[PDB]
RNA sequence: UCUUCGGUAGUAUAGUGGUCAGUAUCCCCGCCUGUCACGCGGGAGACCGGGGUUCGAUUCCCCGCCGGAGAGCCA
């Protein structure tokens, strides 16, 4: 009767060894699929700078309003602008093209905008020096807004330019420089990576205002004089590449890991069951050898 | 002729010793290198960024710190493209949810500093702004400046009675920006949600001031009338989220190592079978019958 | 045709399994080759925050013109600058170490460095107050440049300050401070990693100008008094490291091991053809 | 035959001799290992330090108040000075006084200063003192020259520096006159554990001081004291151990193997001799 | 049980590789020790003896002084005092040429060079003497430097360069006024890798007071006196020795290889002896 | 078969001669490097240092040579960095041990130079220091100074005999210092012993004097009167040992030689194995 | 396609339900009888593979691999 119980105990051990590795496999595959779904939930960041040598012509959509473009001189490399007496017009050696459109988010108002061509040569540090004057009024807070878009010649050679300002304000953000300062804007360009098209352009900038010596002007009525430059901070275009360990990585790693752990989950069980039936037969051998020595 | 026997004696010994030596020399090499790589990847968790959109922000924690400065207005201009022109100096129109707390200084435990916490803007979509106005006619420092800090939520401060520790932890964590003394500082703000190992999102603020000079010469400021201005608003509806994820999975480490061990076992067995076959083909070639 | 055609139908499965395994292997190696084409973008960013307590004092290369310093009062303990007076030179207690050399860009211009030690502690908010002065001239906009580099001691200990400062000027950028504002320049470090781990660093800074009342010295010509409050802001430094996510060892291991499941599938094919042969033998016998 | 008894002894004799020389050589090599372990050798190293290494110069005037300091960043001829004028405390006169650690009864003072820098340009501290002449003869002012001024500043519990650095030096003084000029240099010895110790050694060179300027009427004192740096080639000392980590045991095993091989070869050769002797015996039988 | 015997044979097979691992570990340890020994070269000194020292180099920059006596007391120590200030007894091989500064490049240096003493057995000493007019510098001094041999200045050319090179190698010792600075000099030779012998001078001054009461120097004029005896009749010979020789560790590696071969062979013989368990069945 | 026999024999012979040769080349090459290494390490012995420690030094001799002066004051001020100073220039209070010997010179062999031998301080831990105030009449001593010489055994000087030679040899060996005529020469003598070969080690005194000036305001200005103080101490409670070790060991070197000879013998055995492989190849050649 | 016969050291076989899987040759070592074996004395190498019964199966049974033997269309 002892052997009749032993043949049941060893069957129980057989089933235990089978189901141990039949449950480990399912637990591991479920854990791996859950982990790879988690990885699919959110990708990681992969930046690259790809420094350039000759920037494109950028777009600067000023909204001067009632002011006047006194000067838009392009200091081709002159990091120290030639001092000139404020308060009078002159030297419109600029690439301005006054083009207006209706502003969205309002649906009721017209607003003009003298989009100008920005500097290109970062190595030479090309500049653009502006000067806006306005007869003082009740506004008491003189800020002249300005937008920024990547390509200017694209605006030059695009039919139905409605997009170029009816979408810039709806996409970009509206900065503004002060009245009575010289807002030094050191722009830079940053590119993202979307799955729909190819990429996108977003601007960054570091305004560094410096005071304006009101002498030699004497604003008796209070004539404010806006002054703006638009440098190019760096020859580098930090592009954001949103790399994913999500679509191909999940599938490939899933299939490989599972089909290669099934290998052990089968081989170890086979070896263990073979050797345990071997030891069962060995116990039978030793008891029957005690019987028939 | 024992030439075949001697060639066998050379081959099985040297070839098999070489193959079970190269097996170890590759297995231990790869296991050590990949364990080191696992430790390295555990050393440097990779960051994850995205932009979860928010239609309507909560009530932020703008907390002005005016030392003996008189508030003049709180107009929460809901959507105004530019706030309407205001005559300075005159008080009134202070429709801001305001509370004053002052217990102790977190730094040096020096003294009390009263705050003027405002509920702050909510609707980013309609570009809510909370345009302030200040006044410091009686100047003795002669070195103008006004301090302000931001915290996460208003009702979180309001409901919790930990008033002193609110301005303890907020002051210790958030830096102390100071909007300029005299001209309006259009302080757009944005939120950054960084995650932690425990799932806690300890948020911090990010702002991009844009100082606009004032032409407030309608005040006769000869006596020392230095009046300030502030504008808060929410920069973009989006919110940045920061989460550092573990790039190394030990449950993939173990799978990779057991798989390469199985590869090496199969390679050794195949090599043994192949050498046995190449040895035994001459056995059927030396004798024909 | 009763048995020869069946044997041909069995043997075409041999070529079938060969071509299937070839195609699957080619597809898998194509996927892995695309992965190591993405290897170009595999440089990813991993950042950490070293909670540093005591900080290295950094050199602060100011580049004044016709200006003259007035104070360097380092408020090691004080986080607040006590009230002071315009003009009136006093307590030039900094470590001004003028090394005025020629331009590194055009090699013609004259620059006048005034390296200051800067602060050390950040838990105590160690300010480094400064002050300048300039009698008015035809200077329609007034600005006093400056610049930064990694460490003061790396300037003091290293020899040949000529190239040490000349290359640093062109390498970094120059963000100035204005004529009449307390340009409260905070500062912080980003610790990036190069291809080998040389660990170059550059400076992040958040200026915040603030107006200064000038009635106390009645400048009747345009006298300008600058003020700079260089101060370390971050109680911890950011550590940018560009780790790469893929190594060829994983590629070769996974490929050569899915090769084994391919071989096992071939084994099942070789068993199944024999099983079908046995079944057909039983059926047609 | 009798030749068998003749040769049946030197067989075991040669193995006995080999065992004897084996134990002799193992004793010789173990004694050599003991000797080479009991006499570690040193290695001298020169490093070309280019810069500061701020030392914690100390002085113990007690009654001789300071009257001058200087820092001649490049001046091998320090110019004239007024004898007896107090002030110009350009030194970082971090004055601290502490009780004796050794006698535990004397209220000792200190006038720690900041040490010379710029060894390349030979920057040299300079001093000047004064003391109303008292009953004590042989006017002497003790002074230590411990190192690490920069860490001395930030160090906590400054009593320990004074109470400890006295024991680890000999406190060489400077005289009551004639500008005891004091050069100095460093030695960097390596301890047994792995740490290192830095000690200052100095080469005074006194030069007589002309008193044709003070014209004292009592016998007052104006003893200077001058510091500098000697050649920057700081001596690094390392006490390396004789290279016997495992070579002794490996060559012990080698001599073991060769002696066993030689014993076996001796057996082979003597067996060959026995074979040829048996052949000769059969020839001559 | 034959399967057990083959499994023990497989155990010996596994043991066969732990010897390889230990050998490779010892090889790595040996290569690390070799690199360490090539990283810290050892030093040695041998005090050789010299019967007749070379006539050394003595550079002096008196400035506005004037050598009043240059007597070679061959072995006598009796001090003659004719007059503290008179010029006389210039009995030495002296030679002065002024050269511009090789360091500042502006000033000129007046190298009033004196040959010096040779016979250490007789303890030759070159008793100098110098007087200076009163000046405002408030403490007198004379920088003086030494070089290898006066003959290296006598016959050699480029005498301007031959002194200009020896500018900052030494530390510019100096004797004072109203003193008798006794300078016992010794010479140390270092032996570096490139076969050159850089000679250096090391000396131990011992100032002794002087009596000017016999000259009535109330005005403020100071005197100077120097001697330059050679201290020891020896020369320090410091040699840096490399203590690592690859041709002394290749034999170490070979011995390791032989002992591991013997160990493996003994393991094989041990399992062959273990076959006695089957040999008993054969019996 | 003649051609095959000739070619095989020449091929085997050239292989064996090539390896046999190499064997000899590496043997002579290694014995050459052995010769070079052993001769080089015999030429340049390598020296070592160590620092033992004591708390109570023995009594060292101090051979003063006062030509005309006198022991105005001798003391044993231990532990007192402020020695009790009396009125200068007044004799008495000599609480030391002396022996006014007067022996011969090695250079003149005729002068009976005095030597007021004293024993130095011993308590380094309590920094004991002697104090030897003197005075002379300097009628003509324009550069006043009295020599002093250090030997390391006062106790062994006492009980020993032939004291003329016991002072003669120490005078010859150690160089003669001198203390200033009008200063205070603080002499912090350290003790250095070198463990030489021949079963003998010798001691050497090295010291760094530090003159500190003396003020004579307490004595009336006189002609032919300059006094001077000399101080002896103990620098460190250490004793530096300079011992020379030897790098080369004949036992180790012959061990290397035996190992490489074993390796080359095994290489020749593998050459013999190649010979037997050639023999079997020739057996196959004749079988075919 | 079907039906038998056999498969063992490197060679030839002999063994078989309970074990010096043996022997001759071949492989190694001691003797040199004129010789590197012409002759002796000691030591060494194996059940075609897989599964199943049996205390144990190289033996008993089944399935695959290898030959050789026959009918032979398997076209």
């Amino acid at each position: 009767f002892s052997r009749t119980c032993l043949k049941n105990f060893f069957s129980v051990l057989l089933i235990l060894v089978y189901l141990l590795l039949m449950g480990v496999a399912v637990f591991l595959v479920y854990q791996t699929i859950t982990d790879f779904r988690d990885k699919l939930k959110h990708p990681v960041m992969s930046v690259s700078y790809k420094e350039v040598n000759m920037y494109d012509a950028p777009g600067i959509a000023l909204y001067p309003g009632k002011a006047r473009l006194l000067s838009c001189e392009h200091h081709w490399y002159d990091h120290i602008p030639p001092l000139k007496d404020p308060g009078q017009p002159g030297e419109n050696t600029c690439v301005t093209q006054d083009i207006s459109y209706i502003d969205p988010y309002t649906n009721k108002t017209m607003k003009h905008a003298l989009i100008v061509q920005g500097p290109r040569d970062v190595r030479r540090r090309e500049l653009v020096f502006l000067q806006f004057h306005l007869n003082e009024t009740k506004q008491d807070f003189s800020a002249i807004d300005y937008l920024l878009f990547s390509s200017y010649e694209a605006f030059l050679k695009s039919h139905d330019q409605v997009k170029f300002m009816q979408d810039c304000e709806s996409s970009f953000s509206s900065w503004k420089f002060s009245g009575g300062f010289r807002t030094w804007v050191k722009m830079s360009l940053v590119k993202t990576k979307e799955e729909d098209g190819s990429q996108s352009v977003e601007f960054r900038q570091e305004t560094s205002v410096v005071n304006f010596i009101d002498r030699r002007e004497t604003p008796d009525k209070g004539d404010q004089l806006f002054f703006v430059v638009f440098e190019w901070k760096d020859p580098y275009i930090q592009e954001i590449q949103d790399i994913i360990t999500a679509n191909p990585w999940s599938m490939i790693a899933l299939l490989c890991s599972v089909f290669l752990v099934l290998f052990k989950a089968a081989d170890f069980a086979k070896l263990s069951v073979k050797w345990m039936i071997k030891v069962r037969r060995r116990h039978l051998k030793k008891r029957a050898r005690e019987l028939n020595h």
